[PDB]
DNA sequence: CGCGCG
DNA sequence: CGCGCG
């Protein structure tokens, strides 16, 4: 929820291609917990995943 | 044998490649815990998984 | 080593 | 869906 946000304004805010462990230093939670969200969100066509753990912006 | 010494011993028996499902039978405890000791004894030489999800003696 | 796995 | 991951 407050996650999926934060993960998004991250995202967002870059606009390119951001690496999982930028997002570990960002959102402070861990790989496992932002992936289940990411994962999701590419599910929903929502972010996109440029090559593997790397996260970015539409889908 | 945190569980090691019963899963060398269920391989030892059979003899041959064992399903990790009938570890989990066999043994009563998760897929994971399982594969956390069966990798650990494959990286050990102690036992080896010829294919996908089976394991044998050895 | 990529891992998200329900 | 293989997943063991430390």
């Amino acid at each position: 929820d407050n996650l999926e946000q934060k993960i998004l304004q991250v995202l967002s805010d870059d606009g390119g291609p951001v690496a999982i462990f930028q997002l570990v230093k960002k959102c402070q939670v861990p790989k496992k917990t932002l992936n289940q969200v990411l994962y999701r969100l590419k599910k929903e066509d929502r972010v996109s995943s440029p090559s593997p753990k790397y996260w970015s912006i539409g889908g």
